[PDB]
């Protein structure tokens, strides 16, 4: 009588079917890969707070220094803790029980993605703090992989769900907070949408050369999944409920289909209890 609460963003009913927020299904994907038991409280709250929530920026490494939580939150009675940010709920559940479920999070590998991208950060360090050892290269990989998606968040921006009955409203508040005419920009169409896409498709190709190196399986490691693999399985999670059904349709395909066979792996882990 003391499962994980596990706090996630309600999206339109049925809220378990409609939920798109990413790094909540980074979380969820690892509480189902663990098997520790949780249950979800579904957040309501306005558009605009909620798209806040769902996407937009953190406040900017160590929760030690952070006041502050960001979404999903848990609250595991078992040790009384309360942790916001995908990525410490992650190491927290392998810390913590280490031999529950489909096995290790966090092994050792190699995610030699975007190496050197943040040269600027390297030379100029914004703080000397954490980089906890053995972490290190999953931490680095989850911020690079949310940067990369995050710059081709405005594809999915036309599928987050608003309240039909304050949806025109927040339409029209969005646009004139961006210095722009129409919610059709904004939203992308035409031809700066194909550009984006065709950009979104470079991006998950550079991806794609981590996942096609072991090509026993869709995951990172073969038929081994690890935290890794949930770190872009939750982007895949909110594009699936997002995009336009062409365009997942199209992205599941890309680069011979590494990111279908991905998303259609993670399923045994995508149960929303």
């Amino acid at each position: 009588s003391t499962p994980i609460i596990f706090y996630d963003i309600a999206q339109r009913p049925p809220v378990a079917e409609t939920c798109c927020a990413p790094n909540p299904w980074k979380s969820r994907l690892a509480l189902n890969f663990k098997a520790v038991p949780y249950t979800t409280t579904w957040v309501k709250l306005p558009d605009i707070e909620r798209v806040c929530k769902e996407i937009g920026a953190e406040p900017s490494l160590l929760k030690e220094g952070k006041p502050y939580y960001t979404l999903p939150i848990i609250h595991d009675p078992a040790t009384d803790s309360l942790i916001g940010d995908s990525f410490d709920i992650a190491a927290y559940l392998q810390r913590t029980y280490p031999a529950s479920g489909a096995g290790d999070l966090f092994p050792p590998q190699k995610l030699d993605y975007a190496v050197g991208r943040d040269m600027q950060q390297l030379l100029f360090p914004l703080s000397e703090i954490r980089a906890s050892p053995e972490l290190a290269d999953y931490a680095r990989f989850n911020s690079n992989v949310d940067a990369a998606f995050t710059a081709h968040v405005g594809l999915m921006v036309h599928g987050l769900p608003l309240d039909p009955a304050t949806a025109e409203v927040t339409k029209a508040e969005f646009v004139r907070r961006a210095g722009l005419s129409s919610w059709d920009d904004l939203e992308m169409v035409g031809e700066a949408r194909d550009k984006m896409m065709q950009s979104f498709r470079n991006m998950l190709g550079d991806l794609a050369a981590l996942f096609r190196k072991d090509a026993s399986g869709p995951f990172l490691l073969g038929q081994r999944a690890t935290y890794a693999d949930m770190i872009v399985g939750g982007w895949l999670r909110m594009m699936r409920a997002t995009l336009p059904v062409s365009e997942w349709q199209e992205a599941r395909a890309w680069h011979g289909g590494i990111f279908g066979r991905l998303h259609d792996a993670l399923d045994k882990y995508a149960e929303v209890k």
